């Protein structure tokens, strides 16, 4: 049993919710919560924008230094940093940016990160401003992911959709 409310059952591991996925990490206080990222973990928009947002800039500080030590990220890549006042943990995810070009099939190798972790609260990967196709996200992460998942959708109109065409 764990504190996530109001989920829909997709599969056996998969849940979503229309949901602020900040809001809900300020409620829930995962262990684990997934940023949207990109390679430079720079958190200008989108998820990424608004998670740092929530931390006051705080994800920011933290990211420019891990970025200064190691580099950047593989697209499909991830790192573990601190959750802030949001969640114990947070996975900064990239998934291809359909808007760089970059190859969709990166998406599933970005969502096997997932499966480091039992259970995590997160948007859907290469969505919104990364230009994928969110019914294709949902069913790579359902295709993919084996550890439980609990998806926030910002946007009612696409929940209502990826629900309605859900397989
Ligand atoms: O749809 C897009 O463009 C996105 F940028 C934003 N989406 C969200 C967004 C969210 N809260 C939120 C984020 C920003 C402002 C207000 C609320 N909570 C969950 N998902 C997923 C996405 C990141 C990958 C695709």
């Amino acid at each position: 049993v764990n504190s996530f409310s109001g989920y829909l059952k997709l599969t056996d591991n998969v849940y979503i919710k229309n949901a602020d996925i900040v809001e809900e990490a300020k409620k829930v206080k995962p262990t684990v919560v997934v940023n949207a990222a990109n390679v430079y973990l720079k958190h200008g928009g989108g998820v990424a924008g608004a998670l740092n947002k929530a931390t006051n800039n705080a994800m920011q500080v933290e990211s420019d230094d891990y970025i200064a030590t190691n580099g950047p990220l593989k697209v499909g890549g991830s790192c573990v940093l601190s959750g802030h006042n949001l969640a114990k943990h947070c996975l900064h995810v990239v998934g291809p940016n359909v808007n760089k070009g970059e190859d969709i099939q990166l998406l599933k190798s970005a969502y096997e990160n997932f499966n480091q972790h039992e259970v995590l609260l997160a948007p859907l990967l290469s969505a919104g401003i990364f230009g994928a196709d969110p019914i294709h996200s949902l069913r790579v992460c359902v295709d993919t992911v084996r550890t439980n998942v609990y998806l926030a959708v910002f946007d009612k109109n696409l929940y209502d959709k990826l629900v309605s065409s859900f397989l």
